[PDB]
C-alpha cells in the first residue's frame, strides 16, 4: 500500500511477513501484516472485517483491513516485543512473580471479553503475546487463526508448534470450545515459571504422549467420551499421573490448584477465564512495569 512507508521487517507470520511501517497519512507507526495473494475469499474478508469491532485492552488493535488486487493488508498498533524473547532475556533470572500473575491476568481478562462473544483465538503461544514498556500484554492474531488456518507449514515452511495445542485437538476433535485457549494459556503459564516449554512435542503423538506422561494417561473416568475421539487409540500406552509438585516447582499451592484446573482434561469441567479471573491465586494482583530495552 502506498500511504505505508515500510521501515524495518519485524517478523514472518503463519500467514505473511509483517514490517514496521509510518503512515504517511497519519503518522502514526504501525505493524503491517501482508498476507496471502491470489484470489482471497469472501468469507475470510467479512470474518476479518469485522474483528476491526472487537477492541479491548488486551488485544492488540486492528485498524485497517485493506484488500488489494490481491493480497490482504491487515494494519495493527505497534508494540515491541513479544513473550519469547523476553522469556529468553529473563533466563537466568526467570520473570519475577508479580510479573508473571499480572500478565496472565491481563491475559485472562482478554480472553474473557473474546469468549464473551464467542470467538476463540486457537492458536495461542508466546510469539504471539505482544508486550509494551508500560507493563501491558495483548493478544496478537485474535480471530485470525481460524479465519485462514492453521497449517502445519507457515508460508515459509516452517513447522508450526503443537506445544500448546489442546488433547482434544490432537485427538481429532472438529468442534472444540473456548476451553482449547485456556489450555494453551496455562501451558505459557508453566513455561514462565520454569523457564522450561512444559509439553516441547515435534509430532502430534509425541506431543500427545508428552501430555499423557505427565497427567497420566486418561480415560472414561477422568474424560467421558475420550474413548470415542476420532484419534483415539485402544493401544495408547497408559501412564500414569505424575505428582503436580514436581511439575512446576517452585509454584506456590494458590498457582498449582489454577494451573491443574486449566490443565483439566475434560474440556467441559477445565476452569473458564472468568472464573479463573476470580481464582485465590490472584488476590494480591500487582501491576508491574517490565523495564526494556527497546
Ligand atoms: C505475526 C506474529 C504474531 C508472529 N507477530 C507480530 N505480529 C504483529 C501484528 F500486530 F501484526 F499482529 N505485530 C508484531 C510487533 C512486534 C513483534 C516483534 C518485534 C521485535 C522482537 C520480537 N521478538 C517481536 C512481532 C509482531
Amino acid at each position: 500500500m502506498e500511504n505505508f512507508q515500510k521501515v524495518e521487517k519485524i517478523g514472518e507470520g503463519t500467514y505473511g511477513v509483517v514490517y514496521k511501517a509510518r503512515n504517511k497519512l497519519t503518522g502514526e507507526v504501525v505493524a503491517l501484516k501482508k498476507i496471502r495473494t491470489e484470489g482471497v475469499p469472501s468469507t475470510a474478508i467479512r470474518e476479518i472485517s469485522l474483528l476491526k469491532e472487537l477492541n479491548h485492552p488486551n488485544i492488540v488493535k486492528l485498524l485497517d483491513v485493506i484488500h488489494t488486487e490481491n493480497k490482504l493488508y491487515l494494519v495493527f498498533e505497534f508494540l515491541h516485543q513479544d513473550l519469547k524473547k523476553f522469556m529468553d532475556a529473563s533466563a537466568l533470572t526467570g520473570i519475577p512473580l508479580p510479573l508473571i500473575k499480572s500478565y496472565l491476568f491481563q491475559l485472562l481478562q482478554g480472553l474473557a471479553f473474546c469468549h464473551s462473544h464467542r470467538v476463540l483465538h486457537r492458536d495461542l503461544k508466546p510469539q504471539n503475546l505482544l508486550i509494551n514498556t508500560e507493563g501491558a500484554i495483548k493478544l496478537a492474531d485474535f480471530g485470525l487463526a481460524r479465519a485462514f488456518g492453521v497449517p502445519v507449514r507457515t508460508y515459509t515452511h516452517e513447522v508450526v508448534t503443537l506445544w500448546y495445542r489442546a488433547p482434544e485437538i490432537l485427538l481429532g476433535c472438529k468442534y472444540y470450545s473456548t476451553a482449547v485457549d485456556i489450555w494453551s494459556l496455562g501451558c505459557i503459564f508453566a513455561e514462565m515459571v520454569t523457564r522450561r516449554a512444559l509439553f516441547p512435542g515435534d509430532s502430534e503423538i509425541d506431543q500427545l504422549f508428552r501430555i499423557f506422561r505427565t497427567l497420566g494417561t486418561p480415560d472414561e473416568v477422568v474424560w467421558p467420551g475420550v474413548t470415542s475421539m476420532p484419534d483415539y487409540k485402544p493401544s495408547f500406552p497408559k501412564w500414569a499421573r505424575q505428582d503436580f509438585s514436581k511439575v512446576v516447582p517452585p509454584l506456590d499451592e494458590d498457582g498449582r490448584s489454577l494451573l491443574s484446573q486449566m490443565l483439566h482434561y475434560d474440556p467441559n469441567k477445565r476452569i473458564s477465564a472468568k472464573a479463573a479471573l476470580a481464582h485465590p491465586f490472584f488476590q494480591d494482583v500487582t501491576k508491574p512495569v517490565p523495564h526494556l530495552r527497546l
